[PDB]
RNA sequence: AAUAUAAUAGUGAUAUUAUAUUC
RNA sequence: AAUAUAAUAGUGAUAUUAUAUUC
């Protein structure tokens, strides 16, 4: 092919065998880049040796796309080239499958995985490592456990050969600094992650690289939050009187639909199922009770913060929604609070269907897209939004607009068109369709999703557009704009060192964070024999007696005692995890209560429950004691090992 | 030697057409002109010549170009010359015009001798140039020119037209708030100057990109100083205002300073069957609103910068004052004084804004110490703040400040510069210290950053700033929106819409014009400080229907005369002196003593006048156009 | 996915477990039906047990294009995806790729060699096969000798486990048939070859089927030759003249035909073994006749090609032959037959310089290529000429004729000695259906000759409604063969629809008892004294057979420092590793530049040594003097010594 | 080096050339 | 003396102030 010399000029410091961070514009072909330096490194060595090649993609479709990229352009130099994820990792002889293949394409788990294991002894097989998005290195992310490995054997005593590494960012990132000193610290302490004693970025060639990746101009569009608005009072009396009816079997312990008032009744919620009596079996009434009330409650509190950012007609449709799921499923308080709601229902639907009462943000949007479709009718949008909730909202609104009629919406979620609706895409992922217009709808994210969202922009005279009536939205783009200036020129700062004190600034960043490392005990164990019973309906559903640890991880149950308390359900996404296969879901048999509490799998020969400890209340039947767990690794009790024996 | 966008921008030109030149600024427009004149000087056959003008709005640009030219078409067959201000009077200007190729102008020149008659068509040009042709709206200059071209174009004159060729970084969108209104402002000031194309930069945009890069700008939103200094002033303008109650909508805002001016001019015309009395009721009320409107000054510089600065302003403004009740208010003023001092130095309290503008020179001087900078800021008084703050701080040591207003110098303190102006040593940091602006200067102010890697930082704490800025930017994309889209348009049904606009604005324009009779009963001119006697109106003569001056040695009794801080030759004048009230040291500024031909001889303004009359009151006027009576011509025979 | 009706209908005997030759028409996505067979059978197995498919693509472009969909597919299903081709075969262990990955795509030719040197122990390591374009499988072809272990494994006694054998094609052929049943017979052989049992087709869904892939209008564009040839008459007379100079040294049929061809290779084969006492005189003789043979070979190409083409093609060739001569070096004999070249030069410029001249046959071509443009200026094209250097010559016709200038000319070859602005593509042939390549709605076959199978397969670049192909020739007997050929199609067609209505068990005996058969036909003294190896241009000496050695039964290479002064040698054009050799450069016969092409220099584990062809060379026994030309080093019968590295 | 297809010569095993592919 | 820009007040013409320029 025909490499541009930006790309050369890039991967120089890589084919000079230094470990390096290559730091470029999202969509200037690192891919290429890549190629390149692979390429050269396989091509270096002498007849009777042979180098081994690993890429670590962070996401399943960039794993299959560098895996087909990679196989297609180097199948013909006789370099073998393969993959492992995690569908393929399973019952497989991952070490021969590295051992028998140049050029290995990995998530990153699977060498943590695998490293852990002891499947694969050391990093001293491969002879080059290259990672996606290596900004991702900090913290406990699996590409900082790999590197904590790679520093490891490279600080210890008995060291053998190492690998190349290679990062690869549109930005590093500056954290949390405030001052460009902090930064240049960061940047290092990065460097020192991935062991890199050079940052590789386009300097001579810059107007080459211009000419291909462009900035697109960002506009920022300041509107206010409705002040016409009667549907947040009704519902605000809603509440308050489900918060009665809450009041009415408790005794007492901010504002309605903000984020505070989540917390607060999330919290509350927690608190109802602490309480108990002496007559249980009225427990399994009052706290069934309560917890209705609370979700009714913060199902409202989404109702209310959706309207705020979305028309009045997709909280009364997200209501109604729910309230579709509350039937068909005959509760309780369920019937009562249904028909509480159907009291208001047609005054709200009065209300969602005035064109007066309309959302000002919606309004100064629709402006924006007639203008720049009026301007361009070809124009391709991508739309950000915070929740999934805002992107069903938003999709039916502009289907159901006349003035956006030009608009065929489509939907981009986790887990033909002009514009298109999402949430938020992890890093920079495939590149799909280039958008010359990009609407930011009160969005907040960091410096580096900045910088890789441009390249959806990368065509000349692109657009981006920050809406929001949220003045600390604005300001936080504004500070992220200054953290890139501060990046770039600790970077530049960075380049003009000399390389090997550079080098030593990051072996004792190294030798430090090495040391803060195997500084940081174990937990006595209680045995204790706990009962699990059921967060909605108190229900005895567990002893901890019957409950058994496979793999370090997931927590299954044995008696038959169990089979009684529990109904399954076809799983809505059925996926295999591991050594497991998702089969059903597990809910509450017990008097309609189905609380989720957990999933029912296929592992080996065996098909057992695997439940949650978030699902559940613990029970001390010493003490009479009822405390909340989060996660299975904050509960300390004897955790009996899986043993197929039995 | 010419970089090919500058051919692609005068290619339109050279082919005949009346062509608005938008170009981001310094991208050498000077060649663009050049290239222009030249080939429209060389295109006459040989029994026909070319007439070329260029206006140059400001005298800086206008000794550039004139030079430029001058040095450049001396060569050929063309003779250069210009005419300023300096140069206007007593020549013969019809001649100047008739015996050279290339003249470059001030427009006012040509406004006043179109008026005066001693040019009598815009026939004689065949080309015109107006630099920074943005301008070219309203009552400036430029549009009264341009109302000349068009009342002779759309009216039965027939005589041939000069070709008009503008030049600017930017058309403006004016107050539209969407592309369509910024579409109808763009067509309107393209009519204005008889325009049939745009422009700009297109097929070459990639050269262009590597000769002007545009800055990067941030914003910094800070918060406002949380304040004993102010609370303690505030009880100042309490007791002044009760002072004032005593003989007869919040401290720190503009709104205040609207109202104590308003309410200075009700107490100039509160009147009195005594004389005396009045004088210094009036005086004393003048006295407490002065006061009182420096005290609010004080404050918003309090606001804006150091507590010593205001400090300094007060003081100085003390300084500058003497007696009774300026004793009084002086006394009171030294009651708090300390207080004053005390919390002002106090580094607690210091300012958010000088914090985070201190943070921003330390980081940016960290990283290159060659940095230039250029700093814009509201007002004089905060030119003097900022230069002793930056010189009266340790951390800044760094910086070599110099100022700006109306290498040795790392930092340049600057209030506001017109349009482009004159080309500086160009800064990589450009700060805009609570600046509120135009899409147009906004563009304008990217012609000191043109060099790869400047940086632009708008600093305050008003955060409506902000979003004035950012909607500037939205106004520069519908502008260019616009532009994109009338250069697609055809040619022909362009400069019928722009016809059918010319002759719409020329309606209207004839719609506007009054002139009511003047009142010949005699009036009388008191000083609005003391209310004292000054002028008769039948003492007042005209001369050139503009100055206002004065006869009988009467009146120069009531003046006393001091050497002015700012002499300057206007016109066929001559500034020496400035002129005061005689009385009891009020000294209020009546107007200027000046020397007109072989005379010497006071000009007043009606400003400082209160217009009191026998028979019945009194009104005030701002300007004497507003002020109507019989205005007896002056003549040399006394 | 949404996979059509057809396709399921195509797949379902698969799915049954049935082996199945899949015959559907090129395009209607067998792609799809290879992923539908290979998921069921993939997810049928119990989870105790897996299954293994081996997919076979017979072109390097076909199997990285099936590898990377089958990878694309299949890793979301828990399946390992893996390919191993010609470039990735050495130094690997085959047999641990094979049993670590669930499906493998691989060019047949890896596995007939792993099959012979024991690595792969047996296919019952395979649970399924999948042959692509299995129309290839018969006579020697590596299909058949994958489909020869896989009989000799179910007809023995060794009693394993066989592979599902699923083979898919556009037609499977009639062969030589000259009627129905001969026909049938032909069928049943390749489904005995494929040990099949069901020939799936399209029935139940061919109207959805129709609405795909349309068949394109077949045209017969019978033209008429040049009526005279002034070229061939003055060049008639070169050929004349240089066999008067053979004619001289000899002491011993048309011209622009195959037949005179054939003569002169036989003519040129002949001069290499006379024989006299005066070795140089000999060696001086022998390159002259050598020479003049080339240069008499040179001239009837001319003469085809022009008969083909414009005379300015032929005289280029000509020029671009006597380019590379004068390239070459002076010799006394081409510096010669160069000059009474040149001497008629003026005169042939003279002669292909007219527009009078010009073929009848580019005539008509241009007039269709003329009128489908002028219908619609959008038509993509592919042309298909027998030559390369008819490639070339059609290359430069198009852009050198100024009514044909709305073509934007392509060129399509084999490597070895609509939205873009290509409009049309030329061509010599592709093997089988290829990689889909941009839809042609205009295909001109100029002197094509085909079988029913490349018939039937070109229409997969017609798909689309409307297509056509026109057949252009002045041969007219290319007409009777394409004719024959439709009427071979129908034969094919027929005696399947007969074949579907047997009963599968008496099929299956049939098929059983062709294939044993076939394996009973199936299973059915060199010379120890040296022998000289010399030029066959310059009868130099080159070699000894003592100093010949063996590299793995198949490459020959010679020992000795003796032999590094009898060549020379310049980098390769088209340097290119196979198997475990990699090519350097091509090395020459040295003796006063007589630079005939003995073979090629290349890297064979760490040496460096030289491998040549016995087709280049003249062999002499010592004892009688008799001098012998062979074939191949197969046909050479002498004991060959194997290399040993620490000889 | 092997393989396939086509034309030509031969009654045919084959042979020559052309074309393509593979190792 | 004229003019332009910006902020504030007014629904607007305008008005005040700030800043800049020109004759
Ligand atoms: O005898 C042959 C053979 O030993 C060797 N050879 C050349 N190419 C190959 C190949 O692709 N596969 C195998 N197994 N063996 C090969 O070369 C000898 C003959 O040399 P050539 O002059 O014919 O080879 P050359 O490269 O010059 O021509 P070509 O291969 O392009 O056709
Ligand atoms: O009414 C004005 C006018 O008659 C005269 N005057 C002063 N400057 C100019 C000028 O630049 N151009 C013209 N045409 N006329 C001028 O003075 C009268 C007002 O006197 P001021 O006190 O306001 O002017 P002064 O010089 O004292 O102050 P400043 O103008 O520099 O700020
Ligand atoms: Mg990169
Ligand atoms: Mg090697
Ligand atoms: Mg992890
Ligand atoms: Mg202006
Ligand atoms: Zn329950
Ligand atoms: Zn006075
Ligand atoms: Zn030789």
């Amino acid at each position: 092919f025909k490499p541009r010399n930006y790309q050369l000029e890039l991967a120089l410091p890589a084919m000079k065998g230094k470990n390096t961070i290559i730091c470029a514009p999202t969509g200037c072909g690192k891919t290429f880049v890549s190629l390149l330096i692979c390429e050269h490194h396989l091509k270096k060595f002498p007849q009777g040796q042979k180098g081994k090649v690993v890429f670590f993609a962070n996401q399943i479709p960039v794993y299959e796309q560098q895996k087909s990229v990679f196989s297609k352009y180097f199948e013909r130099h006789g370099y073998r080239v393969t993959g492992i994820s995690g569908a393929t990792a399973e019952n497989v002889p991952v070490e021969q499958i590295v051992e028998n293949n140049d050029i290995i394409i990995l998530t990153p788990q699977i060498l943590v995985n695998n490293l852990k294991k002891g499947t694969i002894p050391s990093l001293s097989i491969f002879t080059l490592m290259i990672f996606d998005e290596c900004h991702n290195t900090s913290k406990q992310h699996p590409y900082n456990m790999i590197m904590f490995n790679y520093l490891d054997q490279k600080l210890g005593g008995s060291s053998g050969p190492l690998p190349q590494v290679i990062g690869l960012t549109a930005s590093v990132g500056v954290g949390d600094a405030k001052n460009t000193d902090e930064a240049l610290d960061y940047i290092c302490k990065l460097c020192a992650s991935l062991d890199a004693s050079v940052i590789a970025t386009v300097k001579h060639n810059l107007e080459e690289l211009e000419q291909v990746v462009y900035k697109p101009q960002k506009f920022f569009r300041k509107v206010e939050s409705r002040i016409s608005d009667k549907f947040k009072y009704i519902i605000a009396q809603l509440m308050r009187d489900t918060e009665s009816l809450a009041k009415r079997i408790c005794k007492d312990l901010r504002e309605f639909g903000t984020q505070k008032y989540e917390q607060w009744i999330v919290t509350v919620q927690k608190a109802c199922m602490v309480f108990q009596m002496p007559d249980k079996d009225e427990e399994s009434r009052i706290c069934k009770a309560l917890f209705l009330y609370t979700s009714h409650l913060r199902k409202y509190n989404d109702a209310l913060i959706i309207s705020e950012h979305a028309r009045m007609k997709d909280a009364l449709d997200y209501l109604k929604d729910f309230f579709s799921n509350v039937r068909a499923a005959f509760d309780e308080i369920e019937q009562d609070l249904t028909q509480r709601f159907e009291e208001k229902l047609q005054e709200l639907e009065s209300v969602s269907r005035d064109p007066s009462n309309e959302n000002p943000k919606l309004e100064d949007l629709c402006f924006i897209l007639q203008e720049e479709y009026h301007l361009n009718p070809e124009t391709i949008t991508i739309l950000f939004v915070k929740t999934r909730a805002l992107v069903d909202a938003l999709k039916n609104w502009i289907e159901g607009n006349p003035k956006l009629s030009f608009l065929k919406p489509g939907i981009l979620t986790g887990r033909d068109h002009n514009i298109l609706i999402a949430t938020s895409v992890a890093d920079e992922g495939i590149d799909i369709a280039q958008c010359n217009l990009v609407i930011l709808y009160e969005y907040v994210g960091n410096v580096i999703k900045m910088i890789q969202t441009r390249g959806r922009g990368r065509a000349r005279g692109s657009k981006c557009f920050l809406l929001t009536s949220n003045a600390g939205v604005i300001e936080k783009e504004q500070i992220n704009m200054y953290k890139e200036k501060m990046m770039n020129d600790s970077i530049l700062r960075l380049q003009t060192w000399d390389e090997a004190v550079f080098r030593e600034k990051i072996l004792h960043i190294q030798t430090h964070e090495k040391f803060i490392r195997d500084s940081q005990p174990k937990p006595v164990p209680d045995k204790e024999n706990k009962k699990l019973l059921c967060r909605k309906c108190k229900a005895l559903a567990c002893y901890t007696a019957d409950v058994r640890v496979i793999e370090e991880c997931h927590y299954t149950v044995l008696g038959d005692a169990f089979k009684e308390c529990f109904v399954s359900r076809p799983h809505p996404k059925p996926k295999q995890f591991s050594s497991f296969e998702k089969r059903a879901k597990i809910f509450c048999a017990r008097q309609n209560c189905s609380h989720d509490w957990g999933i029912h799998v296929k592992y080996k020969t065996f098909e057992i429950p695997v439940i949650k400890i978030e699902s559940f209340v613990v029970e001390d039947i010493a003490t009479g004691v009822q405390t909340l767990y989060s996660k299975w690794k904050d509960f300390h009790f004897e955790k009996i090992p899986f043993d197929p024996a039995e």
